């Protein structure tokens, strides 16, 4: 009786209601604890993203097979019972699958029979205790499996991922504060072209990667190194295009990346870094870079080679001006200077019209210029000068800023 | 009491708004899970695809001849029982019946009275035990059989099928992962004009495609391919005109590939592809080179032979730089080259007069150039760029090309 009224109290005109949009511009339904599941969720065929969070007792009807738009349905903390008919509905309409559970008791049984689905999301403890790795032994019939990310607090790579790989193309590996023990078995699989890997504490960056000749993004988030002597040993692999080293605590960067002009994004926020040798930044096209909260004295004089930047950070360190060598750059889009100790500007680094987001809120500068005054293009909602000195500005750069607020 | 309140629920004017179109632009009528087929539809008089979806045990009423129209009966999952005038309004009248099913009785045991047939395609598995083809071993009766779409996941080609092939000319083969055991048995099937292996785990192209005289269309799909050195045999067949290879495992292409003057639109999108060889271009009829997510460095120049070119796609490769004689074709009707890491497009763009849709999303481009605007057919729409990057243009150029937008 309560889900027939759930049917009759959902009305598609309440639902449409509730319909947003996601990144990618999609129809998203966000059903949070729902008894069970309407037939009218399923009645709208605009649909998209059917996100249902820890909504129990659930048997999928197939009237969602009448739903167009379902590329992507998920499973939060729930028991899910698929009919037969919406099984095959789902194997040639169904694309994307997010699971999240607690061990086996919210693990469904549907989501194998299904083998065209290109990302498989697996949210939950499977580490459990008895079941090492026995109950994803059926993953090995699908074929058709690229995208799979592993967020379980794994303790070994399971060997039936091995197996299922061959067919892979994107991997992420999140371990949420656990040493993973990979044992350098991915020597088998090599068709992958995305790898990821954070925080897993590891200090010792594994050796099967090289084997591999695929990889174009490498992200090494919060693993914390100390002396990379593995961009000596990188140079083996030639495919890599952006390295995401970011919150580490690198006291200092080894040369070696500097000859590795692929590389376009130097992330390396949050760090420790005291000081940083020039011949790192013999790469000239590097667009993105991030170096926050540091404790650098002055930012190297080679950085002034790179030419193709768009974004870097002087948050947080005890960094006084901007030097001459970066004015030999050409591209600062954006930076991050605020909370810092910049006191003065030059008017090469103001003259950059295409400054596209600085943070400069609580920087301690002296005086702000009234080069912000006319231009259409730089202003406050792209460049957030300081607040202290922008009072002290004249009131028609105030106007070109507060136009930012407005256009 | 059924009926009537099929038709209370369902009625003329109810209906009357549900019409709606297909993508061959005939009126459809999408009936799902409904108790019975209802006679309001029967009373409209120019549907020309009844789609009968999971309808239980219903029989067809004597009112189906008021739909004048009605060439393609869509049957799915429905329990359809009809009666002796309406099975010789099939005998002499019905020309395309398109099922979807899963059971030998969801299939009806009365299309095998019908021979005025001629368009038809299988949609679900037919695997069963001592039940194989005997279904459709009216094949033989069915004399128009040219067009036979199996989404079906067949293990091997029915001989009744063969015997049809007198007048088979389209067999799109999708097996879901079924290799097609031939075993030359196409080599009996001397009148084929298409051969779809789509999805049939080949790794090795049969001589039954060889052998044969009257292909037109082949498409090679998903089949783990490394290597396409047999087309030297492919001379014999002298309409091949289109080789759509998506989704292969390919390394490495051979010379050779440019033997085939006579293809037309040549895809060889998705793949490993490192090199492609000068020779490439010695074929002369290429109007289709979709490129799309590849791996090609840069697009050689020796395209510009291409005359006949309309819809070249090279989205999503790591192509560096445009060559000048690649602007040589006119005839380019679609260039989607976006997702690239090109750094500009060269002036020559803007001899492009049939440039309609140029996807520039991504790149490196610095300032589009003026020449974009000076391109008649191209409306604002179709120009696919950043809108950051497209903001350079001047004011009374893009007034000019908003009044090209709006008209």
């Amino acid at each position: 009786l309560r889900q027939l009224n759930l049917n009759n109290e959902w009305t598609l005109d309440k639902l449409r209601q509730r319909l947003t949009k996601n990144a990618q511009d999609k129809l998203e339904l966000h059903l949070f604890m729902l008894s069970g599941i309407p037939d009218t969720v399923f009645d709208l065929v605009e649909l998209e993203v059917l996100k249902l969070e820890l909504i129990p007792d659930v048997t999928i009807p197939p009237s969602i097979a009448q739903l167009t738009g379902l590329k992507e349905l998920w499973l939060y903390h729930t028991a899910a019972k698929i009919e037969a008919p919406a099984l095959a509905f789902l194997r040639e309409n169904l694309r994307a699958l997010h699971i999240k559970f607690t061990d086996i008791k919210e693990i469904p049984l549907w989501i194998y029979s299904l083998k065209t689905l290109e990302e498989l999301h697996l949210t939950g403890n499977l580490s459990a205790e008895n079941n090492r790795y026995i109950v994803i032994d059926g993953l090995r019939e699908l074929k058709r499996l690229k995208v799979l990310r592993l967020k379980s607090n794994l303790s070994k790579l399971p060997q039936v991922v091995t197996d299922v790989g061959v067919h892979l193309q994107k991997l992420s590996i999140n371990n949420e504060g656990t040493k993973l023990i990979v044992l350098n078995s991915l020597k088998k699989m090599v068709n992958l072209t995305e790898l990821e890997l954070i925080r897993c504490d590891l200090e010792r960056i594994p050796h099967s990667i090289f084997s591999l000749h695929n990889l174009q993004e490498i992200d090494l988030k919060d693993n914390n190194l100390k002396t990379i002597e593995e961009i000596i040993s990188f140079q083996h692999l030639h495919r890599l295009t952006c390295l995401k080293l970011w919150y580490n605590h690198i006291a200092y960067i080894p040369i070696q990346i500097g000859n590795l002009t692929n590389l376009e994004r130097l992330y390396l926020n949050r760090n420790k870094i005291e000081k940083i040798p020039t011949q790192l930044f013999y790469c000239r096209k590097l667009r993105y870079l991030d170096l926050s909260h540091n404790n650098l004295t002055f930012l190297p004089a080679d950085i002034g080679l790179l030419q193709n930047l768009q974004n870097l950070a002087v948050t947080a360190n005890r960094i006084e001006a901007l030097p001459p060598e970066l004015f030999q750059c050409r591209k600062l889009r954006a930076l991050h200077l605020g909370n810092n100790v910049l006191q003065s500007l030059p008017s090469r680094v103001g003259e950059l019209t295409n400054l596209t987001q600085i943070e400069l809120r609580g920087n301690r500068l002296e005086c702000l210029p009234v080069e912000l005054g006319e231009c259409p293009l730089l202003k406050r909602s792209g460049l957030v000068v300081e607040e202290d000195l922008f009072s002290t500005l004249p009131p028609e750069v105030k106007e070109r800023l507060w136009r930012a607020d407005k256009e």
